[PDB]
């Protein structure tokens, strides 16, 4: 009944760990602020933290959702991993909390809007 996120299947229990879900239509598509702030395909438009959630194309977080369920994580094996390495031909990709498990690197650029992931064969 109540929602979870469309990329790690999990609700406002991991609001804490995983950022705010945020609810996009009454199909109950969602997802939490962490999980898609680092989806590979989400395009941001304003300044955000947690905070003060800025401005997102929520178009492109809905098909990150539907890209997701053809994307197995490199930890967990289960679907909704778009959080790719940002090196191009790298294959890793992660839900949230699994590439913080697997000491992938998360990159954090408030000022100039730059959120991505580094995996651990790609951390410098
Ligand atoms: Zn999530
Ligand atoms: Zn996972
Ligand atoms: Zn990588």
């Amino acid at each position: 009944t109540r929602p979870k996120c469309g990329f790690c299947h999990v609700g406002e229990e991991e609001n804490e760990a995983r950022g705010k879900l945020h609810i996009f239509n009454a199909k109950k598509a969602a997802a939490h602020y962490k999980c898609m702030l680092f989806s590979s395909g989400t395009v941001q438009l304003t300044t955000t933290s947690r905070a003060e959630f800025g401005d997102f194309d929520i178009k492109t977080v809905l098909q990150e959702i539907k890209r997701g369920k053809r994307m197995k994580c490199t930890l967990c094996s289960q679907p909704g991993a778009t959080i790719g390495c940002e090196i191009k031909a790298c294959v890793k990709t992660y839900h949230y909390h699994c590439g913080v498990q697997d000491k992938a690197k998360y990159i954090e650029n408030m000022s100039r809007g730059i959120y991505k992931l580094y995996c651990k064969n790609h951390s410098g």
